[PDB]
């Protein structure tokens, strides 16, 4: 017998009546390959998130152009928009690559996301990188800040939470990267600063977790996506995504923190 797919789900319904909105919920147990999923194969907007993917797609690059890492990136006042805070800071002196991406993940730094995509050839270039590990359904079209636009019924700049689970998973467990690359990838998501009250928040402190969030700041549209390393125990790769009607329905870290809570603990 397969599981109750309906019991899996009910707190999840619950959940979204009090936000107000949708939740979209995918967890995977990479030891027993047991599933959450919940509105899992609806289209969220990713909002920031899109730069932890961004970030494999360079050290992606970074395999094919040794020392691109390194490689410093000197902008213009053209470069900055706001929540920039470690690119703002680097302006009369400029970045590395390496740099620039940690920024982007760590800081959720837009500015660095715009000099980064500019390197894979714009948001196409990133959502081919993503098309290239058998993602089909990521769709990076817009820059920072018009990606964060939300509207209701656009297909732009979205992706699935299952979707962006599996590339997840692939990036930082699978070889989908060179296992240099891939232990980066790790490292930058094991030391986002952002995401404390979101997947972090439902995860024993002594396990580690990577992590990215996105909060697009309208149209209740917020996410988390992680990796968890339960001590001894095989990872979780798990991605929460919300969003609701109206613009000014809130978007809320206590809804994402508590929809990981219910997929982790429904996994086995
Ligand atoms: C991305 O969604 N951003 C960048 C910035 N940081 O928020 S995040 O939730 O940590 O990613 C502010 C909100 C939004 C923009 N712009
Ligand atoms: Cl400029």
């Amino acid at each position: 017998a397969t599981a109750l797919t309906n019991l899996v789900a009910e707190p999840f319904a619950k959940l979204e009546q009090d936000f107000g909105g949708s939740i979209g919920v995918y967890a995977m147990d990479t030891g027993s390959g047991a599933t959450v999923s919940y509105r899992a194969e609806e289209r969220f907007p990713l909002c920031s998130s899109f730069k932890g993917f961004l970030a494999a797609a360079v050290l992606a690059r970074s395999q094919q152009q040794a020392g691109l890492l390194d490689t410093p990136i000197r902008y213009g006042k053209n470069a900055l928009v706001p929540w920039s805070p470690i690119s703002e800071k680097y302006l009369t002196t400029g970045m590395t690559v390496a740099e620039l991406s940690a920024a982007a993940v760590q800081y959720s730094d837009n500015a660095a996301a715009n000099l980064l995509l500019k390197e894979l050839g714009g948001p196409a270039g990133l959502t081919a990188f993503m098309r290239s590990i058998g993602d089909t359904t990521f769709r990076l079209d817009r820059w920072e800040l018009e990606l964060n636009s939300a509207i209701p019924g656009d297909a732009r700049d979205t992706s699935s939470p299952r979707a962006v689970t599996e590339s997840l998973q692939k990036l930082t467990l699978g070889s989908a990267l060179a296992a240099p690359q891939r232990q980066q990838f790790v490292d930058w998501l094991k030391g986002n600063t952002t995401g404390n009250h979101r997947i972090r928040a439902a995860v024993p402190a002594d396990w580690a977790v990577g992590d990215k969030t996105g909060t697009c700041g309208v149209y209740g549209t917020a996410n988390d996506y992680a990796v968890v390393w339960p001590t001894g125990r095989a990872p979780i790769v798990l991605a929460v995504y919300t969003r609701a009607p109206n613009k000014d329905d809130k978007h809320s870290e206590a809804v994402i923190a508590a929809a990981a809570r219910l997929a982790l603990e429904g996994l086995g």
